[PDB]
DNA sequence: ACGACCAATTGAGCGGCCTCGGCACCGGGATTCTCGATCAGCGATGCGGAAGAGAGTGAGGACGAACGCGCCCCCACCCCCTTTTATAGCCCCCCTTC
């Protein structure tokens, strides 16, 4: 995380919480949009310093989610990735990857070049899996990406 | 004096069987209409499959270029103009004879 992050009281707290210890817990965060929920998802991957997967519920939340690691982390942009099908940044060429629930929850055939990726994600191990809207994450379809994802801590 | 009682009379009202079946209430009957699930709806997402917009390069355009030839100029420099005289044949214009 950059010094130019700035958090905030309850930021703190909800971190110290989920940080317990040396280990991470997992759990959900709730925090108002306007609080900066996205700062603290990027000061959790930061907290965790291992790969990590971001799921947003859209395509425009997983640009707001790339803009925000830019904007806070000293990570550079060539090391996040989108893993979307209206746009590609070579994924398994970086070690963060960001995507949406419609993508790795799909339920139909899946594209040759979207599959490649997706195997590369389903084989590779998780430290940290951030959830953005979990309300959503209930949906049959949704929870599905939660058995799909190896990961270590989902947050 | 009449009031109740007695008798003979009798037949309407009554107590009862008869029977029953119209209706309602009562309860118990397969039920025309209930609810409890499925699927459908509105407006949104995303993915996956589809078209069009930009490209190339055939090629011929216009025309810049490169050359020779061409007309033309400004330029050295050279010769001729003019004068004198001797000298002669050569030549034309004119006069002159026939």
């Amino acid at each position: 995380l950059k010094p130019t992050a700035v958090l905030r009281p309850y930021q703190e707290k909800s971190l110290r919480k989920m940080f317990g210890n040396g280990r991470a817990r997992s759990g959900v965060i709730v925090l108002p949009c306007g609080a900066g929920k996205s700062l603290v998802g990027v000061t959790a991957a930061c907290t965790v310093r291992k790969r990590c997967l971001v799921l947003g519920n859209s395509a425009v939340s997983v640009e707001q989610w790339k803009a925000q690691f830019k904007m806070w982390s000293t990570i550079d942009d060539s090391q996040i990735c989108r893993f979307t099908s209206d746009a590609k940044d070579k994924p398994i060429g970086c070690s963060v990857a960001i995507s949406t629930y419609s993508m790795l929850g799909h339920t139909t055939k899946r594209s040759w070049e979207a599959e490649r990726v997706m195997e590369w994600l389903k084989t590779q191990e998780w430290g940290l899996m951030i959830l953005d809207e979990v309300h959503t994450i209930p949906a049959k379809m949704f929870r599905r990406v939660l058995t799909i994802v190896q990961a270590h801590c989902k947050l």
